[PDB]
Order: C-alpha cells, then sequence, then structure tokens
C-alpha cells in the first residue's frame, strides 16, 4: 500500500522462474544478499483486456530503507550550522528540517536516484547463469540489472512523474508576460542536478547576450563604424565572451555548492552498458571485469572512425559547393526573370541549404553514435568525450563552412549578412519545431487516445495510477543533456564568430532564448519521461568547447576587420602595415583573454572558505583518531 | 650519548629562565604538552676559550619517537606488496626492509625533517608571554620556535651534514670523464625531494638540448637555410620544446611517485614568518590568527610595488639605450683607430653590458624581495608567486630587451649573432663564478682557518663533533630552489627565443650544463648548510613559466623568419602575402603546440593505474567501516 517510485517493465516472453528469482533478489534484506525493496504488481486482479500490461511492476521502499540507502550513495545535505556535510545514519539528527516522522526530508528526486542506485548495485555471487536463460553469462561482480537490459528481458526502468507537484512547478516556471528569474532550486529538487544546471546555464547565457544585443542593435542601425573604425566593438565583444565564461564557472560552483554536488566524491565508474571483451581480472580494482586489448581500440578509432569522419567532412564540403552553384544559378535567374520575384528568390536557396543542414546533422549524429558505440569504449566518461568530438567537429564545420566560404573567398559582405541571418533564424526555427513543439503535439494525440481508451474499460481498475504508468511507459526517454548544450554552442558560434560584420545576429539569439527557456521546459514536463537524477559538479567538457569558440572568434573577427572598407581607408597605399596592426590587435586580444581567464579565480571567495573549512574539519578528524 | 641530528643556536644574551623553560618544553613527553626529544649541550665541560660557543644545543630522539613522529608527518613508504601507502605505527610491520632493530628504515633526511616538524608544532596554551621577555606576545595557537626566530633569540636551526655518507654520495656524483646518468635516488635520500627534483630536472633538461645542439651545429655551419628555407628547423625546434616540457611532467610524476610525495596530502600552511596583522579569530580554521584587511594588501601591491616595478623596467630600458650609444661610439672608434684593435674592441661593450646586467639583476632581486616581504603576504605559497612574478618579468625584460632591440628595430643579423653569443656565454661565466666557484673558494679559506684554530686548543674536547658543528654554523643557508630554476629559464630563453638566426647557441647551453651538473653539486656539498628536506610533488609554477617561454618563442622565431634574406627572396614583389604565410605558420605552430600539450596525458599509464588502485582501496575502507 506504499507509494510507487520506480517502474520496471519486463518483456512479454519471460518465464516464471526468472520472475520469482528476480522477486526474491529484490525483497530479500541487505544482509541476505538482496535489496530490501518493497515490491508490488501493477494490478492485484487482471481481466482479458489488460493482459498485455501484466508485466509492469512498481518498486518503492520504506523510510528507514531510504535513509540507509542515502548513507550508501552519499547525499550531501545541509547541517543545522549551515554546513554541507555527507549524510550518515548515525548523525542523522544534526540536519535541518529533519524529524523521525518527516517524509519530506529526502525529496522525490533523491529517492528515485537511490532506488535506481540500489538496483544497479545488485550483484550475483554464486549463480553462474540466470535460471532459465542460457545466454545470460553471469560472473561474480556483474550487475543483474545491466545484464537484464542488454539481453532484452527488462525493457526499461523509468522513474515516475508526480502529477500534482509537477503542476506546481509549471505554474512558476513558464515566464511569458514578465521578465523573471527562473526558479532553479525548485527545478533542482524535481529534476536532479544535471538538468537543473543546463536550465541554469540557459538562463545565465540569455542574460549574457543582452549586452551584445543592446550595444549591437544601434551599432548596426546607426552605422557607428565610421567613428571607432571597428576597434571598440570587436574588443568589447571578445572580452565579454571570456568574462561570461568565467563568471559562469563562478556561478556554477556557487550553485553546485548550494546543492551539495561539489563535495560528492568521484564515484568509480562501472563499465558502460555495451562494453564486451574477454573475461579477466581487472588490474585496478582486483575484481573480475571484461578486458580489451588497447591496440584494437586505438586501431578502431584511428583507422576506421577518423577516415569516416574525414569522408563525411569532405562530403559536407561537397554539399556546400552544390549550394553555391545554386546561389549563382538563382542570381542568374533573378537577372533573367523580373522585378516581382527579385527579393523572394534570394531567400530560397539559403532556406533549402538550412533544411539540408539540419537533416544531414541528425543523420550524421546517428552514424557517429553508432560508430562510437562500436569502438567498445570502457567507461561512460570516455564514450561521451569521443562522441562529443565527432559531432562537434562536423556541426562546427557543416554550419560555419558556408559563412567562412562567403567571408574569406568571395569576400562579399552583403551576401554574408543575408546568409548569416537566414541560416541562424531558419536553423533555430527548424530546431524548435523538431525539438519540442512537434513531439509535444504527437504526445497530445497519444495522450488523448490512451485516456479515451482507459475511460471505456468496464472494469474496477484504480485508474489514477494505471493511466499514469501507461502514459509514461510510451513516452520518449531523455538522451542526456548533450543536444541541449549543442544548440547553445552553435548559437554562440553564430553570434560571436561574425559579430563584427553583423552584430544584429546577437539580438536574434536573445529572441530565441526567451522562447527556449519556455520550450525546453515544455520538453521536460509534457514530452519525455522523467529522467533519472544524475549528480554533476560542472557542465563538463562544454566549458572547454565554449572557451575554444571564444578563442577562434578572435581570429575570425580580426580577419573580418582586415577586410572591411572602413579599415582599408586607413591604409590605402601600404597594405603591409594593416596586416601587422590587425595581427597585433589579434595577439593582444588573445593574450588579454587568457590573462582574464587566468586572473579571475575559479571558485568564488566565500565558497572557497567553506570548502577549506570542510577540508580542515576532515583533516582534524583523522588527527583525532590518531590522537 | 645519542646521535645529534638538529643544531639549535641560541643568542648570547639569553636569560637562564628562558633556557630552562625551553628545555622543559622539549624534553617533556607528548602527552604532557612537550615534545619528547633528547636534548644535550654541545660540551659537558667548558673553559675560558670556548665560552662563546656555549649556546649550541643538539636535538635528536629515540627510535620509537621517530616512528611516532613519522605517523604525525605522513611519510609515504613502500609496502611489501610494492604499494606506496601512508605510514602508521600500528601497521608498521607491513613495510619493506623493516625490523624492530633496524635504524636504517627512516633515512637521515626524513629524521631531520620530522624533528624540524616537531619543533614547528610546539604550541603555547597557557603562557601569555615568554618568561623574561616582554615583547614576546604569545597567544594560544602560536608556534614557539617561530616567535623565538622573529624576536631574535634563536638565531638559526640547521640540520647536520653526515661527513661519512656525504663523501660516498660525492664519489658517485661528480661526472667528469664519462657520460653517466646522475643518481637521483641517492640524491633524494640525502637531500630531500625538492633539491632532488631540481637535479633531476637539470639532468633531464641537459639531455633535451642535445637534439637542438646536434641538429643545430651543422645547420649553422653548413648553412642549410638555402634548401628548406627555415621551415623545417623552426618547426622542429618549437615542437621539440613542447615535447620535452610534457615529457618532463610525465617523468616528474613517475619520479615523485617512486618517492611517495605524489600521495602526501596537502598540509595546511601556517602563516609565514613575518606576517603581522591584528589578533583575531581565523574564519577558516576557527583558531586564533593574525588578520589583515584585504584592501590594504591590494593597495600595497597595485599602488606601490607595481609602480616601482614599472620604474625599474623603464630604468632597465634606459641602461639598454646607454649601451647602444656605446656600441655606436665603439663602432666609430673602430672606424677611427686601426686594424689591430678591430676585433677586440667589438667584444668589449657587450661584455661591459653583460656585467652590468648581472649586477643590476642581483640589486633588483634584493629590492624586490624586500618589497614583497613588505606587502604582508599571508601564506608562503602566495609570497613565492608574487616574488616569482616581479623577478621573472624584470629578468626576462633586462636580459632579452637588447636582443629584441637588435632584431626588430635595427634589423641587423650579424650584430645579433655577435651580441647573443656574447651575452649567453658571459652571463653564464659570471653566473658560475658568483654562484658556486667563488663561494667554494671562500669556504676553503674559512674551513682551513677554523681547523687550524681547533687543532691548537690545548683542551680535552671531542673534536670530531665540535669542529663539524662550528663549521656548519657559519656556512651560508640555502634560499630555496628559486635561483637554480631561474638560471635554466634564462638559458631556455637564450636558446629558444632566437634559435632561427643562431642555432649554435643551443650548443653553448649544453657545454654549460655539463659543468652545471657538477657545479651545483659542489654548491650543495661543500658550500652551503644542509637544507631541510621539503616535500614537493612538482616544480610548481615553473612549469607555467617554461611553457610560456615556448609559446613566446613561436612569435619571436616567426618574426625572425619574416626578416631573413632567404625567405624574402621567395616573395620579392608581394610583401602582403609573406606576412600572411608567416602568420599562418605562427598560428599553425601555436595550435599544434597546445594540442600536443593537451593530447599527451599528464600522469603516465601505469602510475595512473597505481594511483587509481590506491583511491579504490581507500574508498573501500570507508565502505567497510560503513558495512
Ligand atoms: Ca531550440
Ligand atoms: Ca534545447
Ligand atoms: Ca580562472
Ligand atoms: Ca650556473
Ligand atoms: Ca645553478
Ligand atoms: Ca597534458
Amino acid at each position: 500500500s506504499f507509494t510507487p517510485l520506480v517502474v520496471i517493465e519486463l518483456a512479454q516472453d519471460v518465464k516464471e522462474e526468472t520472475k520469482e528469482w528476480l522477486k526474491n533478489r529484490i525483497i530479500a534484506k541487505k544482509k541476505d544478499g538482496g535489496a530490501q525493496l518493497l515490491f508490488r504488481p501493477l494490478l492485484n486482479k487482471y481481466e482479458q483486456e489488460t493482459l498485455e500490461n501484466q508485466n509492469l511492476y512498481l518498486v518503492g521502499a520504506s523510510k528507514i530503507r531510504m535513509l540507509l540507502g542515502a548513507e550508501a550513495v552519499g547525499l550531501v545535505k545541509e547541517c543545522n550550522d549551515n554546513t554541507m556535510r555527507a549524510f550518515t545514519y548515525r548523525t542523522r539528527q544534526n540536519f535541518k528540517g529533519f524529524d523521525d516522522n518527516n517524509d519530506d526530508f529526502l525529496t522525490m528526486a533523491e529517492c528515485q536516484f537511490i532506488i535506481k542506485h540500489e538496483l544497479e548495485n545488485l550483484r550475483a555471487k554464486d549463480e553462474k547463469m540466470i535460471p532459465g536463460y542460457p545466454q545470460a553469462k553471469l560472473y561474480p561482480g556483474k550487475s543483474l540489472l545491466r545484464r537484464l537490459l542488454t539481453s532484452g528481458i527488462v525493457i526499461q526502468v523509468f522513474p515516475l512523474h508526480d502529477s500534482e507537484a509537477l503542476k506546481k512547478l509549471e505554474d512558476t516556471w513558464y515566464t511569458r508576460f514578465a521578465l523573471k528569474y527562473q526558479p532553479i532550486d525548485s527545478i533542482r529538487g524535481y529534476f536532479g542536478e544535471t538538468i537543473a544546471l543546463y536550465f541554469g546555464f540557459l538562463e545565465y547565457f540569455t542574460f549574457a547576450l543582452i549586452p551584445m544585443a543592446v550595444i549591437g542593435l544601434p551599432y548596426y542601425l546607426f552605422v557607428w563604424e565610421d567613428y571607432d573604425k571597428y576597434v571598440i566593438f570587436a574588443s568589447f565583444n571578445l572580452i565579454w565572451s571570456t568574462v561570461i565564461l568565467e563568471l559562469w564557472k563562478r556561478g556554477c560552483a556557487n550553485m553546485t555548492y548550494r546543492w551539495g554536488t561539489l563535495l560528492m566524491k568521484r564515484k568509480f565508474e562501472e563499465p558502460r552498458p555495451g562494453f564486451h571483451g574477454v573475461l579477466g581480472i581487472n588490474s585496478i580494482t582486483g575484481k573480475e571485469e571484461p578486458l580489451y586489448p588497447s591496440y584494437k581500440r586505438q586501431l578502431r578509432i584511428y583507422l576506421v572512425s577518423l577516415p569516416f569522419v574525414c569522408l563525411c567532412l569532405y562530403f559536407s564540403l561537397y554539399v556546400m559547393m552544390i549550394y553555391f552553384d545554386m546561389e549563382v544559378w538563382a542570381l542568374g535567374l533573378h537577372e533573367n526573370s523580373g522585378s516581382e520575384w527579385t527579393s523572394v528568390l534570394l531567400y530560397v536557396p539559403s532556406i533549402i541549404y538550412a533544411i539540408v543542414i539540419e537533416i544531414m546533422n541528425r543523420l550524421y549524429r546517428y552514424a557517429a553514435e553508432f560508430l562510437t558505440s562500436w569502438e567498445n569504449h570502457r567507461l561512460e566518461s570516455a564514450y561521451q568525450n569521443h562522441l562529443i568530438l565527432k559531432v562537434l567537429v562536423f556541426n562546427f564545420l557543416n554550419c560555419f563552412a558556408s559563412l567562412f566560404y562567403i567571408a574569406f573567398v568571395l569576400k562579399d559582405m552583403k551576401l554574408l549578412r543575408q546568409s548569416l541571418a537566414t541560416l541562424l533564424i531558419t536553423s533555430q526555427i527548424l530546431n524548435q519545431i523538431m525539438e519540442s513543439f512537434l513531439p509535444y503535439w504527437l504526445q497530445r494525440k497519444h495522450g488523448v487516445r490512451v485516456k479515451r481508451k482507459v475511460q471505456a474499460l468496464k472494469a474496477d481498475i484504480d485508474a489514477t495510477l494505471y493511466e499514469q504508468v501507461i502514459l509514461e511507459k510510451e513516452m520518449g526517454t531523455y538522451l542526456g543533456t548533450f543536444d541541449d548544450y549543442l544548440e547553445l554552442f552553435l548559437q554562440f558560434g553564430y553570434v560571436s564568430l561574425f559579430s563584427c560584420v553583423y552584430p544584429l545576429a546577437a539580438a536574434f539569439a536573445v529572441l530565441n532564448n526567451f522562447t527556449e527557456v519556455n520550450s525546453d521546459a515544455l520538453k521536460m514536463c509534457r514530452v519525455f519521461k522523467r529522467p533519472f537524477s544524475e549528480p554533476s559538479a560542472n557542465i563538463g567538457v562544454w566549458q572547454l568547447a565554449f572557451e575554444t569558440m571564444s578563442v577562434i572568434s578572435v581570429v575570425t573577427n580580426c580577419a573580418l576587420i582586415g577586410m572591411s572598407p572602413q579599415v582599408n581607408a586607413v591604409f590605402p597605399e601600404s597594405k603591409a602595415d594593416l596586416i601587422l596592426i590587425v595581427v597585433a590587435v589579434e595577439h593582444a586580444l588573445l593574450a588579454l583573454k587568457f590573462i582574464l581567464a587566468f586572473a579571475i579565480p575559479d571558485k568564488p571567495r566565500h565558497i572557497q572558505m567553506k570548502l577549506a573549512r570542510l577540508e580542515f574539519e576532515s583533516l582534524e578528524a583523522l588527527k583525532q583518531q590518531q590522537m
């Protein structure tokens, strides 16, 4: 009669012996080699109509069980003396807002995180195989849930949405008529810390292009390129990108200390789901793990994947060259035909090119995910770095090659303004359609169909739970916060790479992000399943990617300074000093940008003092056991 | 009747109450608030001749005391299963080469380190002042030895040389007739880990300019600038500096794991000796510490020190301009006088300029050390960073301004070759005279005088100890490994900044370092006192300084490519494409250099596995106390 927290969906053709063996490994206590979780079927009775939903099981636990699981995970809660310490069951009375009759201490995100973590740490010791299935090779030290997922018995494990606390989050989230700081702490308590860091980063990055847009809106309209001759605005833009990328690191440390995930120790990562080698003794841990020879992994990268990426980049350049012949053909068609179709025909080939870019990027994303899931990467952190490298290089190249080809080969700034504005707005509109609005529309149709099916059932089913579980079974799963950072990287690419010749593009990012804060929120609320809460202390490798964009943008902006007609009027006869002065401005901005990233400290002032006290308190505890 | 390890030299005018109070705080046990160290006077009897040496005291301890002190410091020794773990007294039987009757377990360097560490951790609890001295303000939590040093009662605390194990180190150290790998492990066991890391770094850096010298010796003699036109050699030199600065980091982690100081935790640093503020509650530790308002420290830097450094840099440029008028005057005097004094007069003004540089650098070093000891820096790590910044900027500027002024203003490569070779060799010769050879000569005279005084004494003094302690009392103290890294930085500066126009200078570094390995060894053996052993895991901020030299050298070498007569023959008419191609080579080398520093991992492969096992073993221990 408990509250369901995690849903396990078994497959159809599952024998009874495996069901009872799994049920006996869940309910049995922690000292008997079980997991001590409360288990329940979805329905106590069944009729011939609902027999195809007879495999859904709910997993929860009791309060003392969640506290013992909180000791095992290492949740970081606030103490009564305003200090973030690791949670232990023996010292549980010290923490703020805690009673022994308080079910509101551990939030639903941490409770769902602990139950997924206890199913992950469910290992086999005596059993060499799963009873009833030959191919389930079980060695001692292998997770049970991982082998059930890879062998196709457990289809999906997903946490449950809370339909009455989600609406109270949505009431204070969708900003639409008034500027308002987004409630990142309530987002955190509902969605974990990784999803909250992205929404904190999106809310931060929106309030960092407002100086670019406010300065750059009259800088393009009133043409102030006569007075400063492009030196103040280019210098202001590039120094400003470094300042927001350093103040984001300060703000991210401050936020992630307020939640506690700055102090969680690095948990040792198990091999990822889909890493197969030969069974052997792991050298590091001393346990039994799959082993793979390192030379086969290095060969599969640097001889198959890297040539395939190079072929795809060459193929991306080939599609770019096709587009420019289409542009010349359309310009000739504009010279041929008339007066009426003289402005609408000029916007058509960039739109066709924009749609082809956003189709080829998703096609390249599936091929690169497959080609990196084929290389048998061991950890999950390593797999993410290689996938990020392949997809980032191609998306950088495929989106900005055409703008680079216009600016530095044709050298035609009127065509560059038109093409940059059209590419940015069309890619964003097509992004907002394929990311959130069209999947939300398909979900409304699918939700209405399941609801109209459930109200016509003629059974005594408690509908308030079964309808909810059936709806969240067929939702789409969240594939990490990787695409949601990639959209911001390409927006930051379109704004900052060519902010000299077209600063107005900065405004076209801000008017997008005022929707994106809404649109992504809808994508997490009514589109996808609830993602499992995952602790993260920073955005990760994306800090290096955004900073690399701000260094590349120095070279690109300085190359656009040395081609404008304003600066070439300064040195009409001596074109050998213009390049030297532009290179001096380029090296001075690069040196000043790296000094700014090196001068500003990474952690803030008072957070560094609180982290220093927590280290000194832990060092004295070791000293006290010695003393 | 023990073995003396540490000598404490008191002042002359020290009252008897302070002597007995200090002696009662040393001999008393660790539980009674003392230090439990064996204490002894230098001489049991005294005559009227040796009354001025009546304040020297010897401090040692017993074997169980050193093991308990080794638990407090955290020495990292090897276990029997080839694993580096922290030393504890309860698990003392696990470690290699250990008996209960083995005095060769803790080496003399670690024993002298523990005794200095126990005198440092000798705090006052009840006493508000030193008995007999008014000005010794004692608060609870203040070190006793630090206040005795600053108030001028304890003159110096220095460890003792072992005159029979030092000779057995010198027998295998001075290489002179045959190339030989320097014995860094025996250097480590005698001199601590910081001094051993410098000698390991000098031995490494010598075997890294041998490819520069071997390639650059026929590259200058046979003039191969015709065939490659300066592209291969400049690219080879700059990529090679990054490779040795990354393989040094790999080699330093490997060496410092073999000694154990990669795993010693960061000890919390006490305020440095000479930091005075107002007495208050330290916010971090919660103890009582001096506090200083942060705005006064920031004002004393950015309004007094930084203008003084700027005045000294302007004054350094003024001395440089005086030298060039002297060069033109000497060139005119060469045009005036004759044929005979036509080559010796050309080498005189650079030698006069070289002597003035090495005098002004030491004068600037005293002024900058004083000006940074005046800013009241709190920790010692922070004080070292500011002193390194002032001295490095001026030594970089004062040594290479003249070479920059010749290369990029006069643009005269014949004068540049002559001036660079003369500056490098004369600064090194004057460095080797003032660093080690002349202080060794003064020490031989001083040692003979004390020995001839001691053999004519007419007393029953045990001369084998008293002669040794009197000699090491008046030696010079080692002022950190800061000057010894600065010499290598300027050598690396003279080689790599202008390796294009003069690669022969690389050979002039190697023929210096083959002496420097000898010369510095003599400086540590027969010149200075024995330094106290100090643990260090890396060279510190010098990795950033050497890498910054290798990035600056890309820009300087590319600017020397774009001025030679070989490359200007490629583009005779179009001087606007030469700058673009040189800038493209400059940006391609900078991008490839940072990718090389980012691609090669910092820790080696197997050391990373051993450090990962040590983390997993410690994490399981926390898990076992929970389980
Ligand atoms: Ca979007
Ligand atoms: Ca998004
Ligand atoms: Ca920073
Ligand atoms: Ca020297
Ligand atoms: Ca030296
Ligand atoms: Ca590296």
